[PDB]
């Protein structure tokens, strides 16, 4: 099974791995259970250059798992601002919602990454965005306490 080897490899970070199981014929979009595939794990992890790798093997940017998260929602959720931009570059959708209608600028917002916010708001990030609740970017920020963030949202709205 390659497309598991290549799960595992992008989840622990091994670069050479992962190049090596693309070169030997892996699904770069092998999903496992959650849905989730090699670009939402090395984005889960942080792993840039595996990021880079898996979209040079035209990884589909926007795959959704199960709970409706694309690779951005991960990247912009936990505060990597380097994969946020190459994701963005390679076509990820800015917009994009999960089962909760959480856009990344939700996500950002709520986990307290500014330089993110403000990375996807240069990208065209729909600051009046409203989840499933009718909640917007800057209502999580404000109840997340990030103040600096909520008026940032404010602001641009």
């Amino acid at each position: 099974d390659l497309g598991k080897k290549l799960l595992q490899a992008a989840r622990a970070g091994q670069l050479d791995e992962v190049r090596e199981l693309l070169k030997a014929g892996a699904d770069v979009n092998a999903k496992d259970l959650i849905g989730v595939t090699p670009l939402h794990l090395a984005a889960f992890s942080g792993h840039l250059e595996i990021v880079e790798v898996l979209l040079k093997a035209s990884a589909d940017v926007n795959a959704k798992d199960v709970s409706g998260r694309t690779p951005l929602h991960v990247a912009a959720k936990h505060g990597h601002l380097e994969i946020v931009e190459v994701l963005l570059k390679a076509g990820a959708d800015v917009n994009a919602k999960d089962l909760i209608g959480f856009t990344p600028l939700h996500l950002a917002a709520q986990f307290g990454h500014l330089e993110i916010v403000e990375v996807l708001l240069k990208a065209g990030a729909d600051v009046n965005a409203q989840d499933k609740s009718g909640k917007t970017p800057a209502d999580l920020a404000a109840r997340a306490g990030h103040q600096d963030i909520a008026e940032v949202l404010q602001k641009a709205a």
